[PDB]
């Protein structure tokens, strides 16, 4: 309330400590907006926020380190000067486009709305005349996320084993503290068959391209027995060359989504059944390429829900795919809230690109900033709500 | 030529003696006609023919042998009197019809020619006045040529193992001394998969009819990489019951023609893959179950071939599927000429039915016969040309 | 509360009047699933309701009317003896079973559930000592719900045009006042081809089990493009009868389920194009039949949806396809509410139809329907009720 | 026979004639061989082939005209510089190799055996001491076999309308003076669909792959019913690019085979009810794109086909696709003999590019030659034969 130091005031704080940098961070937003980079091809990206920390006063409060495990990944770190195991509290910024029609799932608001969030969780507690509780701020450049999944390439090399609650937000078409994120499987289906000279000698051959036919009418009859809640869908990059020749060659690439791990176990099984099954029937051999990275659906966590959702309410924000950000949310307890910026434009469209870069998103993003670090701040300050927290991560990673 | 006892004037009995027996010839073939019966169950066919050689005078000169091995198979031998290893020469009749259309292939002529030809073989050997060489008319009723395959049953009983030549005819639309017959495998297929009520957990259910849908296109791209002599040729049995429930059994019934055994055996290989890649697609079981009998192909002989249409040309005739007689072919020299009947119908027709018990076709069974019966006699009174045979049939089992 | 006359003692009075008949209802129920019936020709259970409804005290106090424009269709009604629009009370009896595994929907538990709710709100205003407002308890025998769809061919018959609300339940695995139930579209599809012999002449044939292959592959594919909550289901009822002919012949039977009306016209387009690309591609002509009636989702009213959980919360009761109540919820404000019976079982399978014919099952049946005269009561003294319900049902048919 | 001017001397003439040139004849097909270009890009052969007729003793004795019509077509013409309608004999020239393997089909050989036939005529005819009769050689080099149809082109610009006979011959596995050579018609498959974000709202989208994958099934089953004669082979170029994102654009290339121009339209209307059918299935749109010339069965000459046999029989030669020399054999009458040279390899093969420049394959190309040469001179001397050529071509043309 009224109390010199409560709760409440510090979450004044931050929300006018993002206020205060509304300009920059509006700046920071259209740099990465204005010049769209692909998967692990954010060079323009990194140099901009890696600047942007760096810049924040006092120069080099923000310990930077460019360039962290992949080349467009960087991490950015504060903590309270004094020093009386402190709470390591992080905040994941992305910032890959899409071809062709750019910022099309609005990453440069993602990148945005995090920074934001560790600029207002640091000037809040800047403001704490005693001495502030012993937490670290941590910002992770997350690269490739439409392609690749840089968070994972970040979790084989450890960078989230020390954080203990992780926070970042997605703009779409609603605000929702929690959106059902499905788990991933990628894969190349390969067929190697017997070329030969369809006019004179077609018997002698093994139709590859049969192969490929085959495999997509296995798994079109398969749809009817999936599961509602699973996806499959996949093109033929390869289909033939000549139709004077036998394709002894076929390409096909697919990816599958079920809500759990275990589904997509299945769902994956029964899918390389339909491709060997597809070598079977018209002689040719299958190579079954797997991505390099199986994407993990998003845990939630009922307790850092709910926290969100009463610092959105007091807002105004009212409330109602697959992303590496499940393979984090595994590891450590986090929040992937999703907001809407003021577009009826549906993500990964072109329009979608316009409404990224308004002017018009900008109130909205920097208001889900203000969410999640007024929730960083319910973390730091309730260590009932961290034990909560930790024990609905611990049951959660129970039911898988 | 006109030297008493010569080769030209025992043909010319023989023809005479078929044209004496044309009345009765012509019944035999009405009674088969009129009642058409199908495989197996040609118990009328079977009691017109026993009765036929029991009554041809002097009576009981044929021994004949009723329900021989099968129930609507007989056997009927005749040699001449004298006593002096004696040459055994068959003659095959049929007589099983089609369903619902009647005796669609002419089977009642078949059943006439052969009678026709041993009548005729008789005949000219009863005529020479010096003791004629030893040899032995067999005839063997020879029933479910359609479907079964009585030849084999009789294979099986040994019914051919002593025979040196076999004449049989077969009426069609053109007259020819040999035709490619080819080599059949028949086959049911039945998917056993797990039912579920689609309305609630059709997930939970393993599709059977996918997998007769499935196994149907396995098959189908498979016909471009087929040698043009090849033929695939299947029904769906049983496709389902209720759209409510997802299928649990599904059966196709499937016929595979080649040219040759070996050819056969790919074809066969190549769709048990297409079969079992159906099972494997879908997570269904698969039991594939061969017909009782493969049919053989029809193996020629050129010495035989020759023969015949010599005799054929000198009696007016102008020269230009599958059979269990292939198998006797394997096992027996043999030759199963076709020839026109005066109709423009094909066989397995209803237009078939009605030329097959024709006034016309008689004149064109008598014919045929005539030139069995006295390629008959070629083989009798020519050692050089049953060497000739033997050596030809040698060289083409090497050929398979 | 305590008050001489008010609608809680009705409540209860009801509640007692049911537990007073539980012993003839148990029997009803028994008489039902002991002897079950398929769609139509439930002669046995409309005997046993008719007789039910005519027995009960004082003699012909219900006014039934067997054969009601169907056979084994029945309409029974009472009101109270007094005399001063009359409010009409609805209350639907299903009856029919399913082949082979008897009443595995628990039918029979619904013509009880039905005539004990009936006999409870008569009960209840009986005991009103002021005379009690006009009502009407109308109770409709409704047969064939698994096939046909009785209430549509009484809806056909004005049966339902006077009625102002209508109450059923129907058991299931869990309770809940309200469930999806979807439209559905029945098809049968036959196509015609030309017969051909495979074995001679098979290019002179039009195959339609060709067609029918290809029906399904289309549809098959198109399930990649279905909205997630539509569901299609078929079998190839006629796939051909013999191999060595071309079919001429195929059947298809079908049925599509979706939300709305309007999606379920834009799905059963859809599979018209896969049916009639299958005639084009194989050059059959095609028969498209529709089904005789088509079942409508049920609309929900709000009104009487948050009545009837406020009866069963106070009742002890945990709150959380397609059916022909559908038709009826479109003409008639009504509630279609699901109840446990104490089983694990599903719907529609062997072991429902040991729970729906248990002792256990009788409790929570007698539960439910004391919810539903509860809720009638409701109605019947709350015309600010009565008006929700009605301006639910306007808002809720303008939104189709 | 030794008759000072018999035909016989003439033709032993042409054949000393084809032996003197020998050596000029085989560097002209290693200069073909040695540089394999490709359709209407046979620059480096049209510069040898000209060359070649213009340095002919006596210089300008051939009246060559380069680049005729088509950049890499030329002709060449020859006539006895006596003058007294003509007949005029062409000789056919082919040049084009196939991509990646060369001249596997041996064209540098046909360039050589029509060359070789034409220095054969002339210069048994400049051995003439009488004034021989009016006749003019015309050598016309034919670009663009293997795509396209160079001969078409010249079909279309006049250049067969004065031919009277034309000759070409072409290396294959067995010699023959006629082969069934087939009509082809090809044919390009696009579909248009609408792209959708599978992810998202995949029901929103129409699926040009499916399209694509549903023609594939419409022809392979309609495969069955395809006379044995015919030949379908296609490929899918284009069957999406991303498996997120919908495929609103597909594309299959198949070309169709029959003997007959009739059965090609028939053939054709069936393959386009099958591409149709996809779209139907799919809601994509589709775009039928014929190839810019069909080309026709090769018409045979019965009266040159015997001709030609009784010269190769004397010259030592043993006897025994589809081509735009059918379109050439259409409006003129002509042989197209393929002849062996040397190897077992099958033509379209690598190791045909090895046989077809092989100096063993010299003998046997200009032992074709010879054959073709002598034909010609049949044709002029004889022209009761040249009668019997025409007859023949006409009633072949009623026959189509
Ligand atoms: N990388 C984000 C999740 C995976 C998704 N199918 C994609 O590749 O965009
Ligand atoms: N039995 C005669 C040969 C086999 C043939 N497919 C049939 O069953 O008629
Ligand atoms: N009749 C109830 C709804 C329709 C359902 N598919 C059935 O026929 O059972
Ligand atoms: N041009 C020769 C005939 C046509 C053949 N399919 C090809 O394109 O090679
Ligand atoms: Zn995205
Ligand atoms: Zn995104
Ligand atoms: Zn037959
Ligand atoms: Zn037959
Ligand atoms: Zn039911
Ligand atoms: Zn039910
Ligand atoms: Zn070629
Ligand atoms: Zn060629």
């Amino acid at each position: 309330l009224y109390f010199q130091g409560s709760l409440e005031l510090l979450k004044l704080r931050s929300a006018e400590c993002i206020d205060e940098a509304a300009e920059r961070l509006g700046a920071l937003s259209r740099a990465i907006w204005s010049q769209p980079e692909l998967a692990y091809e954010e060079h323009h990206a990194h140099r901009v926020l890696t600047h942007f920390f760096e810049r924040e006063p006092p120069a080099a409060s923000w310990a930077v380190q460019p360039h962290y495990q992949l080349p467009t990944a960087f991490r950015a770190e504060w903590e309270p000067p004094e020093a009386r195991r402190p709470l390591h509290l992080g905040f994941l910024c992305e910032y890959d486009a899409l071809p062709g029609i750019g910022h099309a799932c609005g990453h440069n608001l993602i990148a945005e709305v995090g920074a934001a969030a560790a600029l207002g969780v640091r000037g809040a507690l800047e403001g704490l005349p005693r001495p502030p509780p012993p937490v670290k701020v941590v910002v992770l450049g997350t690269p490739a996320e439409e392609d690749g999944g840089g968070k994972i390439d970040l979790i084989e090399a450890g960078a989230f084993t020390n954080l203990d609650v992780v926070f970042m937000a997605h703009p779409s078409q609603e605000n929702a503290a929690y959106l059902p994120d499905m788990a991933e499987h990628d894969v190349t289906v390969k067929y190697y068959g017997k070329a030969s000279h369809s006019a004179s000698y077609p018997w002698e051959g093994l139709n590859a391209l049969d192969a490929a036919v085959l495999a997509y009418n296995n798994l079109s009859v398969f749809r009817q027995q999936m599961k509602p809640t699973w996806r499959v869908h996949g093109i033929i990059k390869n289909g033939g060359v000549k139709p004077n020749i036998i394709p002894s060659y076929s390409e096909l690439i697919y990816y599958f989504r079920a809500p759990s791990m275990k589904e997509l176990q299945v769902l994956t099984k029964k899918a390389e059944d339909c491709f060997r099954a597809a070598a079977l029937a018209s002689g040719c051999t299958v190579e079954i390429k797997g991505g390099a990275h199986d994407f993990y659906n998003v845990l939630p966590n009922k307790s850092l829900w709910k926290a969100y959702m009463e610092n959105g309410r007091k807002l105004g924000i009212e409330f109602i795919g697959s992303t590496d950000f499940g393979n984090v949310s595994f590891v450590v307890p986090g929040i992937h809230p999703y907001f809407h910026i003021g577009s009826n434009a549906l993500n990964h469209t072109e329009q979608y690109t316009e409404a990224a870069g308004s002017q018009e998103a900008q109130f909205y993003t920097l208001r889900t900033a203000k969410a999640l670090a007024m929730t960083a701040l319910d973390v730091i300050f309730k260590p009932e709500l961290l034990e909560g927290i930790r024990e609905d991560f611990k049951l959660k990673l129970q039911e898988e």
